[PDB]
């Protein structure tokens, strides 16, 4: 409990970023000269955060154009101004030993050349040297400067490696809090060459924001809520936040632009990856989000990051894509059904490759989202496997410098996930194993499975997927029996011929389920109808198990005593169409299961085809977040819908390796 | 006036009784042969004579004056002989007469084989006996009784002491002429009013040998009420219930009778018995006929009925007209059942089915035929009745049609009746009846064409023929037909109206939607059309929520394979909720289900329907055809008891809607274009009157 409320104060305290300090962008700022060093702490900053094989940048991560590129220019700072040599050549020694990522052969050749101005004993005759500093002109070749002048892009990063630029038409591209694309870098190197207040006044609030020490980038107020959100979301743990997280979805509507998303919310160049992941958390958070900003993204069919600089796409944002047009729409633009299938064949090409590197478990992460599409990815499946591919501090990011970011990529965030996940492992065995006394003691396994351990185990086991809250244990229970009454009768039927030959006065059965005072009445009339549905679908070939998951959801409404207020005209049709969707999904998905006979690939396809196309309907319905249905009678809906599409697309054996890593297979 | 032809019918239906029925002569002039009881030399009744004398016919006949039959005039005309010569008084007009007898009893030889009286090989042959003793010049050597004599003989074989005496059967009706009969055993039988399977002649001989007094009430009850005189059956109190109803129901005209038909129907509740019905509320034997009718009536006006009483009259895979005696079955009975077998529900016994499919049989047997006369009624128009059950079954049955219909069917007064006598049934069987139906169906068209012309400049005035249907002209008229055919009342034109404009639009729109290929190519927004509907502020806000709706759902089902035809259909039905301005005020979890289930049955069955429809001009096939008309018709039972179970917390008026539209849809999809106008100009443009 304590760590909930530590995510909580971290979560409210939400701003402009939770960054680490950039040894390269804090040196590049001591290197400006007072007005009359001029941030002196900037310098008071870097000698302490010396590593003691005397070198710098990030210290629980090895890389070597992190720790070189890092450690010089600390030492281009320090000799330059002619302080702390003692260090200052101790790093010397580093840089000269070990002399065999973002910008890197663009900041690095101005480095050296930098590194010339002074003297400094360094291995410049390093045969990888030639090899990146040809790749420097390769670059400043490719770039048109007349180009570079016009429009902001994402050169303007790297503007310490740029020379003899036309700042009368570059001070007209910079973000709005007066950076050069959010580097302090290019700023510091911007404001050498001019004195724009507005440029300076960037650089100064970096500093006296950290009390010495600058990042490699910043602000990055939308990327860091987008994946925190995210990040929690994933972890399971979104509904203790539930008003932080809607506070700061908030901010990402608000910033909303119809050309994208950005890392922040004041630098004009967008990004595709920011834009989908914001994207995907507005609709499915339910906000109203048109799809149609990703075709900024699309040219001539192809799908890149940013819009224009058609650059070599990575992996990370083409999953973030591909999650995103997962929760297609029907109403939507067509961009959202052409990049699922672009970034699914990205994707796919990759899998059986090693090439799925940019963090701890990227394929893992990647498996799932396409394995288990959204029809099918039931919210407690994807979280047990989160918890086993959330990196925590093992997750770093590629900037300029290696950087972390202290927010969202937390230790904290999995100890308290793997806290809260455990305690729904230890309610679940005694959940169930209350659960097995209940079937046994009504002599209700005589009908059945033919092992009905394994129809109550996952009768159950979908139940508890999807409803897995701390106290929904009522629903939750509520629909693990009457889902084996469900089945239980329908055996019975399937083996006798149906209700033409029911001997029996069945309809009562849900007295096993236990009296409520408020549940049990009206689940007597619910069940009724499953009854009057089976007589009267019958002698038909209309399947039942559209009326099995409209059932569901019937009882699931009762417990957990929600009504639909049924005065209000757009209340009724909302509810009724709803029912009508997933009674309709439910039948077709009951047809794919038959075709599965066995034979006509193209015949299944065509069913699955189709069930994706009713579901968007359905996930439209119930996301919607105006829709005048509460939004937990939607989740019901979808909750019931999405466990039956999970069953029919997936393996018996398949089926019960998640019941054992979900429920049985103990985290912490 | 409309209105006092209403007030006719409805102080009579308040009035209704044992029967209105028509007096008998034979019936009550065996009554005049019973002496006083007080031992006087006095007949016990002297009105029954003072009834004979009154209505003596012009040829000397006795019997049914406007229908003129051989066997109906001959009992009836000497057995008033047998009484007025058997007081010896009257002996003058006892003979004009007593030669008609002479002239026309060879004529006997000539009735139709089908429509002979009831008992007449029982009673006539009877009749000989009091005659010859009284001495009467008749030929009794006339070569056409010899047939008639001898097969009653042969019809006399059934008798058994064992089973006659032991549990009741129609014999009873007539045994007038009955020899060596154990009366101990046999009052053990009579019906709850003391009658003999409720004939008062029955009872009369019943009285000559038994001095039962409380049998004797019987007649003294039917002699006081009918002021002398006496009808050939009594009483009918069941069967006159059902008649009036299904008549008043098939003019179109129960709905200004509602609480009136509530009131006896009630009274058929009551009294259904799990032994089926009888003519009366008193008689042990039951009929298909009465039980048939009720069964249906009751089921359609909402009552819970169980057609498992019919396993009472099926007899290994055959349906007679009573329990134990297997019989020739007549049509009406069988046309009666078959009516009644169309409202079939999932949960029923089989018995409702396999009966349905045994009649059908049967009638198509005697379609092909001279044979479509009835034993038991002689009306106007019996095949016509019988064309449409057989031509129109329950969802393709659309209530204005059948009326127009009914109306040149129903023969009004001309209806005649056979029991041991030809009877008329004047309640429901009169002429008030049918001139007040056709009142109520001229002022229905009237208001109709008036409509028409609001639809034609409506439809006009909204420019909407730039995509309406090839011809937009008769896709207006149909689609107003369809609305008025089924929502035809008096008040109701708000919604009917709407139902045919906002048809009409979500057609219009589909059309011109079809054209283009979904809203992908749509450069419209099509959000605000509904506003080309009339409508009234406080109501704008729910229909334009139902169009929003209805094209989500077009831009949900584009490019897939469902059809939209389910979703117009709940287009529709929700519109027209909204043009009644009555919602489901607030109900518990089984109201909201309820009406749920009534939208999805709605639009599974319009979907399944236009899959035929589409299936039908492409790869044919009968069997694969009867895989969708088998599968349609299964969900119309479901939604046929849904709508219904009177005993629902939905409205009726609600459930009545979605009935309306969804038989609408079925209409269409199972009708000729052909036939279809022949409709529209039959209800809308070929008045009556």
């Amino acid at each position: 409990t304590t760590m909930i409320d530590g995510i909580r104060t971290a979560l409210r305290s939400i701003g402009e970023g939770e960054i680490s300090i950039s040894a390269y962008d804090t040196s590049l700022v001591a290197l400006l000269k007072r007005l009359d060093p001029q941030f002196p702490s900037t310098i008071d900053w870097i000698v302490q955060n010396q590593l003691p094989d005397g070198s710098w940048g990030d210290a629980s991560f090895f890389m070597m154009g992190d720790r070189i590129m890092s450690t010089l220019a600390c030492v281009v700072a320090l000799k330059s101004w002619n302080i702390h040599t003692d260090k200052c050549e101790r790093g010397l020694l580093f840089i000269q030993e070990n002399m065999w990522l973002v910008g890197f052969e663009i900041a690095l050749p101005s480095l050296l050349d930098m590194a010339k101005d002074l003297d400094l004993d360094i291995p410049y005759d390093e045969p990888a040297l030639k090899a990146i500093y040809a790749e420097r002109e390769r670059k400043l070749a490719k770039i048109p400067r007349d180009v570079l002048h016009s429009m902001p892009t994402t050169l303007l990063h790297s503007l310490e490696g740029m020379v003899d630029l036309d700042w009368e038409k570059l001070l007209k591209l910079r973000c709005l809090d007066g950076s050069f694309h959010c580097s302090p870098a290019s700023t510091a190197t911007a404001f050498q060459q001019t004195g724009d207040q507005k440029c300076f006044e960037y650089l100064d609030g970096i500093v006296k924001k950290f009390n010495g020490g600058v990042p490699c980038i910043y602000p990055l107020d939308v990327y860091e809520r987008l994946w925190a959100v995210d990040r929690l979301t994933r972890l399971g743990i979104s509904r203790h936040f539930t008003s932080e997280i809607e506070d700061c979805l908030d901010y990402i509507f608000r910033n909303w632009t119809p050309d994208g998303l950005a890392h922040t919310k004041n630098c004009p160049v967008k990004d595709i990856d920011d834009t989908a992941m914001g994207f995907r958390l507005l609709r499915l958070y339910g906000y109203q989000v048109d799809p149609c900003v990703l075709k900024k993204f699309e040219k001539d069919g192809k799908f890149f990051c940013l819009h224009g600089e058609s650059n070599p796409s990575s992996v990370t944002p083409m999953y973030n894509t591909y999650r995103a047009s997962q929760l297609k729409f029907p109403g939507d633009d067509g961009v959202l059904g052409r990049a699922e299938v672009f970034c699914r064949s990205f994707l796919q090409d990759r899998r059986g490759s090693n090439r799925m590197k940019d963090a701890k478990d990227i394929p893992g992460e990647v498996e799932y989202a396409m394995d288990y599409p959204w029809k099918a990815s039931l919210p407690r499946i994807e979280t047990r496997l989160y918890l086993d591919q959330y990196g925590g501090s093992g997750d770093v990011w590629i900037g300029k410098v290696l950087h972390r970011m202290t927010l969202f990529c937390n230790d904290l965030y999995l100890k308290a996930a793997k806290a809260d996940f455990s305690n729904f492992q230890k309610e679940c065995r005694v959940e169930l194993n209350g659960l097995r006394r209940w079937y046994l003691r009504s002599n209700l396994e005589k009908f059945g499975g033919t092992d009905p351990q394994t129809t109550l185990m996952t009768s159950y086991f979908l139940a508890s997927a999807n409803i897995f809250e701390a106290n929904r244990a009522a629903e939750r229970l509520g629909w693990a029996r009457v889902a084996l009454l469900a089945d239980a009768v329908s055996s019975h039927f399937r083996r006798i011929g149906g209700p033409k030959n029911s001997t029996s006065n069945l309809e009562e059965l849900i007295s096993l389920v236990p009296f409520d005072d408020a549940y049990s009445g009206s689940l007597r009339e619910a069940w009724k109808q499953w009854l009057m549905a089976w007589t009267a679908k019958e002698s038909s070939q209309e399947s039942i198990e559209g009326d099995t998951a409209i059932l569901l959801v019937r009882a699931i409404e009762i417990f957990g005593g929600r009504h639909v207020l049924t005065g209000q005209r757009p209340d009724l049709w909302e509810y009724s169409q709803l029912e009508q969707l997933t009674s309709s999904i439910c039948c077709k998905l009951s047809r794919r299961v038959l075709a599965q006979n066995g034979e006509s690939t193209e015949k299944v396809e065509e069913i699955d085809q189709q069930v994706d196309l009713e579901m968007q309907e359905l996930t439209r319905r119930v996301l919607q977040g105006c829709s005048a249905i509460n939004r937990l009678t939607r989740e019901t809906f979808l909750h019931v819908v999405k466990s039956f599409c999970y069953v029919a697309y997936c393996s018996p054996e398949t089926i019960d390796s998640h019941i054992d890593k979900v429920i049985f297979q103990d985290v912490i």
